[PDB]
């Protein structure tokens, strides 16, 4: 059985908008989003769905692109760091459930690369 996904808003946070988060999702996520293996990470992982009955087992800090898009744009990071952070998660992640020289873990370790790419261009002020 799935977990239900990481949250994504909370009415409490307070809010603010940097040109880093922005660029974050506007550059980044879009990016990445984009990218032709971004397919298995734009959703939690469904264990069901993809007969994964041991995933939960294994990742216990789940976390995904769809739910890095959801963060963004609903203010829910305060700081640019909390979003790199759940990125790392996503492509660490997938190098823990999988073993090295497996598909997808030559495709997350192409992500990530992207990723940091784009994220060495992080606007300033
Ligand atoms: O949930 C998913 O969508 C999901 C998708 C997965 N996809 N694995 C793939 C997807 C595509 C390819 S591939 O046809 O593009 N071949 C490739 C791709 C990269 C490196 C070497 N060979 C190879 C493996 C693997 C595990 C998953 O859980």
């Amino acid at each position: 059985m799935n977990p239900p996904p990481p949250e994504t808003s909370n009415p409490n946070k307070p809010k603010r908008q940097t040109n880093q988060l922005q660029y974050l999702l506007r550059v980044v996520l879009k990016t990445l989003w984009k990218h032709q293996f971004a397919w298995p990470f734009q959703q939690p992982v469904d264990a069901v769905k993809l007969n994964l009955p041991d995933y939960y087992k294994i990742i216990k800090t789940p976390m995904d692109m769809g739910t890095i898009k959801k963060r963004l744009e609903n203010n829910y990071y305060w700081n640019a760091q909390e979003c790199i952070q759940d990125f790392n998660t996503m492509f660490t992640n997938c190098y823990i459930y999988n073993k090295p020289g497996d598909d997808i873990v030559l495709m997350a370790e192409a992500l990530e690369k992207l990723f940091l790419q784009k994220i060495n261009e992080l606007p300033t002020e």
